[PDB]
């Protein structure tokens, strides 16, 4: 039903919390969820996102300068 | 727990099931393997000796004498 | 695809092959396991029920009645 | 090496042992699977065809004719 | 024997080195150790830590602003 | 044939793109390639690199201050 609405649903299904410090937004997932969530982020292609790294329950998303991790995390919290 | 989380996750995440020997193989979308296997470990099924998740694949070890096919059969059935 | 990417990657990445039962075991250099298994999944070999990659090891599940030794034999042969 | 590092790590990391077929299954605490399997690979046991570590689970492939139970038996015994 | 002393012992058992640059402290582990170490960090709940990402032998720990990676790494080197 | 030339060949074989923001250079790989590439980086020992974290197709490399992610990513793009 499109990379549009799936975004939301993936976000609502998975995002436990959003935090930030500096040029990084930190996304918390349930255990094992990090790689899954970061895959869609990479795949919708946000160009204020330089890249992402997933661990097990955490994703670091790197804001493209001048954008900041707070601005980045906000841009997300509205997609939910 | 499997009440509303069993079938739902499988539909959300289980792309295909295959098997060989005492192992059932679950394919997920990219990055999905750890996440689905998290749900499987958490119900704590006796016949699941254990799970290993890669990136898009999960290997489920069936407890002998149960077969990998029989095991993959069930998770397929929760759908 | 296996034209120029089959033998080449194995030479680049396959350190050793071993086996037991319906499983062939591929050792790679550190961090190499996901990368090599990516190539294997992508040819989509029928007899490969699936793959799991750790850090330097890949487990390849052979589809019964084929054996893990027979399977490891082929990838060794692409070299 | 297994002198002071064999039993010690297992006590530090091995939560439980199970098995099925030619595979022994080791459960670790969260995130512990790669770390414990690192120690196992490094002794280089002949009968260990190879190891794959997920997040909290390790699959140890026993070299035929040895069984996964017999293999899990030993690591249990180093405790 | 508590999330108190286990901290230390986990730290002593695992921390190969601590480094830093910017808002990140970098922790080096033996191979395969990264996820294990970062699990306890997440679990003791440090609130100057926004989050952590583990690889194989490295953990990136994100300092909460205003705190810095150096201050963060020091706060650790005293727990050992 | 040495940690010298293998660098290049590994880099040419694997580096899809290089990006940067702040004190981090972001390296993109094919799927599953991230851990492999970051292993060699760690192993050639660059001391303007504090550390690396690999995911599945992305590596974050932390520049040692004063060095920046751009300067870091450039130092690489010449090794190819
Ligand atoms: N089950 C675990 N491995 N837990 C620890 C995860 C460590 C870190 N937050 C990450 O996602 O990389
Ligand atoms: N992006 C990747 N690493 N893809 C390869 C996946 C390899 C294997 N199927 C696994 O799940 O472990
Ligand atoms: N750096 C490491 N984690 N080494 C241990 C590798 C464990 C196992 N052979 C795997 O590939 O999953
Ligand atoms: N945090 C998690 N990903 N937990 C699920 C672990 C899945 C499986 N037992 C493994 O070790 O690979
Ligand atoms: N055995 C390996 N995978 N080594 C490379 C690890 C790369 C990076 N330092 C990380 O921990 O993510
Ligand atoms: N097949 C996947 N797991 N894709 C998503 C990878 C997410 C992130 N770019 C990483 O490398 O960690």
């Amino acid at each position: 039903v499109g990379t549009r609405e799936k975004l939301r649903k993936m976000l609502d299904d998975l995002l436990v919390s959003v935090d930030h410090s500096g040029n990084i937004a930190v996304l918390r997932t349930p255990p094992g969820g990090a790689q899954f969530l970061a895959s869609f982020i990479d795949r919708v292609g946000m160009e204020e996102v330089v890249g992402t790294i997933a661990g097990d329950d955490t994703v670091f998303v790197l804001a493209r300068d001048p954008m900041t991790g707070q601005e980045l995390g906000e841009f997300l919290s509205q997609r939910r």
